[PDB]
């Protein structure tokens, strides 16, 4: 009989990462309420760690916060889940004291080898294959050019640049053309309105050119709404935001209002976006995924730890493409593709999640 457990999980706070924080406590409501039902089952409960503000200005409290949860006795596995870089000491500091916790990035923005070499379970997305996949699905979806914005000041993140290269090569490669463009630098506040209007005339112009089945890509939140907001006017295709996302953008596009209630009811919010896209003419031209990025990796990161503390499972047992696919199949009824980093690195896995389009 495997003693009752705490599956410990670390977020940024709501202030700054709402999703993964309201995402961690749904799940803690849900282990709550199967708890209330004795049939013997065993016993799960989500143990919220809330990162200190600006963590990496702080890493020292950050890393200490984390390292404590070794002396608690009942937890036997870490989640961590922030896009940053710093906390990988406090993960290798726990597995020297309590060899058998399961520690598992959902993700974690520490180099991917160290990750690897040092944390049991790797869950992340990989900039390159999200390039090819978005200009595949782009095609699909009947684009006759595909523009990319972002700013030289966009092009120095190593993860932009990356997905960017990829989309151009996959471009070349399928026959799709694809026109670079240069948005200004956002160095103060003044300089969004300029790109607003730096975008706006350049789309314009864009579909001049080539008519209205091109996609446009942008690569923040920002860029996103404009290019949304633009694609109800000229109808042109828009297969993803910088990260797909439900709750980011669309529902102020949209013109929807999502209740604190709602906020994490990603099928339900994707209807409501379907019906708007309907009555807008938009239908078949919108995409996205299931659900964001920030949601599926630290909720599929905590149903995998509960299954391995359950079933007595380490690395080897669920880290391959097939077991975390049918995996996913059965936790959330959605397709998925998952990628080793490298044949030898099978324990990093990057996941690019089906299609989902409005």
């Amino acid at each position: 009989i495997i003693d009752d457990f705490k599956v410990a999980v670390v977020t940024q706070p709501l202030s700054e990462n709402k999703v993964q924080y309201n995402m961690v406590e749904e799940m803690a409501k849900e282990y709550e309420e199967e708890n209330k039902i004795d049939k013997t089952k065993v016993k799960q409960t989500i143990k919220h760690v809330v990162l200190p503000e600006n963590f990496t200005s702080n890493i020292d409290s950050a890393i200490n916060k984390i390292v404590k949860l070794a002396d608690d006795k009942e937890v036997q596995a870490i989640v961590v889940s922030t896009d940053q870089a710093g906390l990988l000491p406090a993960l290798q500091k726990v597995k020297e004291k309590r060899p058998e916790i399961i520690t598992i990035s959902a993700p974690m923005g520490d180099d991917k080898n160290q990750l690897s070499q040092f944390v049991d379970v790797n869950l992340g997305v990989s900039a390159e294959e999200r390039g090819k996949v978005l200009a595949e699905r782009s095609k699909e979806m009947g684009a006759k050019a595909f523009i990319h914005y972002a700013s030289t000041d966009d092009l120095k993140d190593v993860n932009i640049a990356k997905r960017l290269e990829m989309i151009k090569e996959t471009c070349k490669n399928i026959g799709l053309p694809f026109v670079q463009v240069n948005t200004p630098n956002i160095n103060t506040e003044e300089d969004k309105n300029k790109v607003k209007q730096f975008l706006n005339e350049d789309i314009e112009k864009q579909v001049k050119k080539y008519g209205k089945d091109i996609n446009v890509f942008g690569v923040n939140e920002y860029m996103d709404e404009v290019i949304l907001t633009k694609a109800l006017e000229l109808k042109y295709i828009v297969a993803e935001q910088s990260n797909p996302s439900p709750i980011q953008t669309y529902p102020s596009v949209m013109g929807l209002k999502i209740s604190e209630k709602d906020a994490q009811n990603y099928d339900k919010i994707n209807d409501m976006i379907s019906e708007k896209a309907k009555a807008f003419g938009m239908s078949n031209r919108l995409g996205g995924y299931p659900m964001p990025m920030d949601a599926f990796l630290p909720s599929l990161a905590i149903y995998l730890a509960t299954e391995m503390v359950k079933q007595d499972l380490t690395q080897e047992d669920v880290c391959d493409p097939d077991y975390l696919e049918a995996f996913t199949e059965l936790r959330f009824g959605i397709g998925s593709e998952f990628t080793p980093l490298t044949e030898v690195l099978y324990n990093y896995q990057s996941v690019i999640l089906s299609q989902l389009i409005y």
